[PDB]
Formats: structure tokens, sequence, C-alpha cells
């Protein structure tokens, strides 16, 4: 047995925003190098753990992964953590038609902060839509504060918060807010990362001096950009300077949408948007005074202290990399929660139709409520009333399955009178082919030192993607949804993440319903899928739910093509 891809996984110290970080890196490097899979394909990933002291696991963010359970990447969910010195054989199975932008991270602590890379599966001359090359543009969050000392924090009786980002990151290079920038060298500043130029652009060269991430273009062209939202905490809102028209063409991977201009992107963790940019004529540039760069701004959103960086569209090698201007660039609009909802529909609305209201036959609603947890006194994100961590069970669940079957299930009647979620397992269960509506509550905090207060957070499902079936202020009210869907004749698309926003002064009653989002799913693929807050703090503090799909009969006959390592901890996993 060969793999056919390999990724190595250690910690080493990298150039962090113009710092030194002691990452969980991939291949040496954070950002990874990019993995390049074909539709309906076979492929096969070792992810080898060469850290001393800590778990892996690793995560294919996107991927539906439907014949391949035991490859999800999800500890206490689909494997037993990879151990020190082992390895895991991931099985990923593309269907013909998931062509998309997806990612790779770690899903053990906060080890997704630096230990992430890109995941393309290739059009292969497939996409509806022309462009000279891509770009990937994957960003990241920089904490100074270490891993362990931010886990010890979220997890103590005296709440410690890993405090606001220090950085954002774009391939690999930014600024922390005690640095600045200086001017660059010209030539090549990994510019062309995702590049098909040529494997060489399939992974960033870290920075040796503080130099803003750069993307290379050449005049009069259209560039494929896949934005990767690899942010353990920050939803970012973005523009270039002087360049206005981005088409978004694909959401969240496989989704192509009818094409939608807009002026600036908004990339909550865990999202990707696939963005058509045309670049100026050598006619423009001359009649901008032979301006060869342009300001791309970031910003965060919704979070105490706000933060802003750039990176560099810079059409000539022959330019240094500019230092960031003295005043912004542009201006990003202060709101967040009305940008293009209600908008995405699929360019073939024959092939992606949305569950309606009247198919809907259950609704699971996930009241998201910041609380002290009584047993332990630790602070929590609670949802639906319960609390999940990594360590919420020693053996995996879908492990469990494959060895126990029935007797591992979750109890579907006793889930139905207890908010959708099992008492004696925690677990929320689904038939196969249930058509489902899940709506995440957002609500005011409990927490005194934070009474009130309403955040926003990125709501991720592993395995099959839902439909977004919309969003808005207060309780969700599906009477009022189902008519402003149908006034609309709104045709939802797929995805896999979407924000939870807060409203207003995001400042309610404790208890206090406070924005919503909407989901639909026909539940079609079996198996064990988390559903959580993106937000790699607030998974920590217990910000995630299990979901068990169809019977023990539905997943115990998806054959597990690894080596019965699979169902202890301690030795490596390797395919067949
Ligand atoms: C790696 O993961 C394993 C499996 O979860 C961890 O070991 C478990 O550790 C908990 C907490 O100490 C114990 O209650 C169990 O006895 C252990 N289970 C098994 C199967 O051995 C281990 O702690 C993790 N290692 C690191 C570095 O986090
Ligand atoms: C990562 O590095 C290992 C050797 O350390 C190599 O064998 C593997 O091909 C590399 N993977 C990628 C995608 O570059
Ligand atoms: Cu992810
Ligand atoms: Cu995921
Ligand atoms: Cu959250
Ligand atoms: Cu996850």
């Amino acid at each position: 047995f060969i793999p056919d891809h390999i990724l190595r996984v250690s910690v080493a110290q990298v150039p962090s925003a113009c710092e030194n970080r002691e990452d969980v890196v991939v291949n040496g490097t954070s950002p990874g190098p990019a993995i390049h899979l074909l539709p309906g394909a076979r492929t096969w990933i070792r992810v080898y753990n060469d850290m001393n002291d800590r778990n892996l696991s690793m995560h294919w963010h996107g991927l539906s992964q439907r014949f391949a359970p035991f490859s999800d990447g999800t500890p206490s969910a689909t494997q037993w953590p990879i151990p020190p010195g082992h390895f895991f054989d991931y099985e990923i199975l593309t269907e013909p038609e998931d062509a998309g932008t997806y990612f790779y991270h770690s899903h053990v602590g906060m080890q997704a902060l630096s230990c992430t890379g890109p995941l393309i599966v290739e059009d292969c001359g497939s996409s509806p839509y022309h462009y000279d090359d891509e770009r990937i543009l994957l960003f990241q969050d920089h904490f100074q504060k270490s891993d362990l000392e931010m886990i010890q924090g979220l997890t103590s009786t005296q709440f410690t918060w890993t405090g606001e980002t220090r950085g954002i990151l774009l391939n690999g290079r930014g600024v922390s807010p005690n640095q600045a920038a200086v001017q660059g060298r010209p030539g090549e500043a990994s510019g062309f990362f995702g590049s098909h130029r040529f494997r060489g652009d399939d992974q960033i060269e870290p920075p040796t001096d503080c130099t803003l991430p750069v993307i290379d273009v050449e005049p009069g062209k259209t560039y494929r950009l896949r934005f990767i939202g690899a942010t353990g905490l920050s939803l970012l809102t973005m523009g270039f300077e002087d360049h206005n028209d981005l088409t978004i063409v694909q959401v969240d991977g496989s989704e192509y949408n009818a094409p939608v201009t807009v002026d600036h992107i908004q990339l909550g963790g865990g999202q990707r948007f696939d963005v058509l940019l045309r670049t100026k004529t050598a006619e423009e540039l001359r009649c901008n005074g032979d301006k060869t760069t342009y300001f791309l701004q970031f910003e965060t959103r919704d979070r105490p202290d706000p933060y802003r960086g750039y990176g560099v569209l810079r059409y000539n090698l022959g330019t240094p990399v500019p230092a960031a201007p003295t005043t912004p660039a542009l201006t990003l609009p202060a709101e967040v929660n009305n940008w293009l909802e209600y908008t995405f529909q699929p360019l073939h609305p024959s092939s992606s139709l949305s569950p309606t209201a009247e198919e809907v036959t259950r609704r699971v609603i996930l009241e998201a409520e910041q609380k002290i947890d009584p047993a332990t006194g630790r602070l929590v994100w609670k949802l639906a009333h319960m609390t999940w961590t990594d360590m919420s069970r020693d053996k995996p669940v879908l492990v469990d399955i494959y060895e126990r079957g029935e007797a591992a299930m979750p109890d579907y009647a006793a889930a139905l009178t207890n908010y959708g979620w099992d008492p004696a397992t925690k677990l929320f269960p689904a038939k196969k082919d249930e058509v489902l509506e899940i709506v995440i509550q957002n609500t005011g905090s409990h927490y005194s030192g934070a009474s009130g207060i309403v955040e926003t957070h990125p709501f991720h499902a592993h395995g099959q993607h839902f439909y977004d079936v919309g969003s808005g202020p207060g309780k969700y009210d599906p009477e009022a949804n189902n008519a402003k869907l149908a006034s609309l004749g709104y045709r939802p698309i797929k995805r896999d993440t979407t924000m939870v926003y807060r409203y207003g002064e995001g400042k309610v009653a404790p208890g206090e319903p406070a924005g919503w989002r909407a989901w639909r799913m026909k539940m079609n693929n079996p198996g064990v899928w988390m559903v959580h807050c993106h937000i790699l703090a607030h998974m920590i503090m217990g910000m995630e739910t299990i979901w068990v799909v169809g019977d023990a009969e539905d997943i115990v006959t998806i054959p597990l093509s690894v080596s019965q390592n699979y169902f202890t901890y301690g030795g490596s996993v390797y395919g067949n």
C-alpha cells in the first residue's frame, strides 16, 4: 500500500505576522501545501503526526466523505486521535460534481490556527467560466498566546478569553498590531499561490522580512480567486483598491451560483468563495499614472477591538512590494449581517432543488447560549441546552457503531422529546432521508461578565451540505420565513458554512432570542457528522453537536477500508 499524497505535521518556529510563533505546520509551512484532487476519483492521503506530545487529526473541510465516513478526521466522532510518531490513511472519494475550493486542517484543539492548507477539486476543463489562471487567497489568524495557554484559559474555572486576533495572514504573510510592514524587494513573493503557470506554486515560501502578502497578476486577464476562510476567530470584510467588479461564481466548494457582482468579500471561518477578477489593462494602468500596485484591505468585523491589514495586488514583478498606506485605501461597510442573504441561487436550478416548507417533517432548534456549566464551573457555549467537547466520550462514536452496531446508536424517540438529542448519549439522531430544518437561534449570554451580549458565529456542518433558507433578527418565525421565501421565489443554494449574526447593538436580556439562521437538508448520508461553530475557542468551550444519520445497518454496511488499528488508540491506521 502506497498513499497518493503525504502530509507531515510537526511543530516548528515559523514567521507569523512578522513575529515567530511555535506553530503546528504541514510540510514545514503555515499554511500547508495545496493538494489537488480529481473529481470522480479515490485518492489516499497519509497524514504523519511527527509531533512529540500532541495528538492530531486531519479534517477535509467541505468534502461530504459520504462513502468514507471513517475519513472525516473528527476526534470523538469518526476516529481516535492520531498519536505522536504514527499516521492515518485518509480515503478521499470525490463525486464527479465536487469540483471546487475546500481546505484541510487539524480538528484537534486549536491546531487549525496554523495546521491548515488548501484542498482543490479540479474542474478538468468543465468550469462553466473562462479564466486565464487561479490564485488561492487563504486567510488565517495570528495569536501571540500559545495553543496550550489559550486552551488552559478557556477551560479554567477562572475563565480567561484568548483575547482578540493579533493579526490576519494571507498565504502565510501579515502584520501583528505590534509590527509594521516595510517595502519588499521586487520579484517572487509567493504571489502565484495556486497558479497553473507550471507545484513550486503549490506551497508558500515563508517571508524572511516584515512584508505585505502579495497577489501577482498580469494586466488585462481574468483570475479565479479562491478565497478560503481559515481564520480560527475572525470574520473578515475585504476589498481591492480601485477594483470594484468581483463576480462570485461558486460558494463552499461544489455549488455553482448564478454569477453575483460585488465590490467586497465577507469571509467567515470555514467559508470559501470562488471570485472572477478582471484585472486592469495596460492602458488603464497607464491612466492611473503607471501604478502597478493596489491595496487589498481586510478588516475584522463584529468583535470588540477592530483590526485592519493589507495585501498588495501587483501587476509587475519589477515593482517592490509597498508598505501599508498611512491612511486607508478604501471604506468597507460597518454592517455584515445583510450581505448576499436570500441572494445566491443555483446556476442550474434543475439539479439543486432545496426541500420545500411542505416537505420538512421535523425541525431542530439549536439555541446558542453562553453560561457557566454548573457541574464543572467552566464557561461554556451550549446548543439546545447541551454541550459537546472532544472529551465528551472516550470511544469515538463511529468506532463504537462499527464495533457494536445498534447498541451504540442514539435513541430517536427519546431525542424527539428532548430538543433533538438523546438524553443518554447527547447525540442528535436523524433517519436516512428525513427532511429536516435546522435553526441556529442566537441569544443573549447568561455569563455575568458578558450579560445579554450576542456574538456572530460561523456555523459549519460536516458531511452533506444543507440549503441556506435564511437569517434575520430576533426569534426565528417559520410561518413568516416560508412567506418570505415564497414571495421572493427564492431558490436556495447548498452551503456548508453560514454566519449566525448579531443584530443592532448585539445586547438583549440574558436568554432572549437575538438572531437566527435556518437550514434545510434531506439527510441522505449515513454516518457521524459534527455541526459546530467554526471559532476554535467556542469549540473548546463546547459549541459542537454530533449528528448520527441512519440506522446502524446504514453505517456498518459502508466498507471500512482501513486496518484494525482504527478500533484502538495507539497505532498507525493504514489503507487497503
Ligand atoms: C491523545 O488522545 C488520547 C485518546 O483520547 C488521550 O488519552 C486518553 O486520555 C484521557 C485523558 O487523560 C484518558 O481518560 C483516557 O484514559 C485516554 N484514552 C486512551 C484510549 O488511552 C491522550 O490524552 C491524548 N494525548 C494528548 C497529548 O493529548
Ligand atoms: C510533504 O513532504 C513529504 C516528505 O516530508 C513528501 O514526501 C510529501 O510529498 C510532501 N507533500 C506535499 C503535498 O508536498
Ligand atoms: Cu473546517
Ligand atoms: Cu468540516
Ligand atoms: Cu461561536
Ligand atoms: Cu469541524
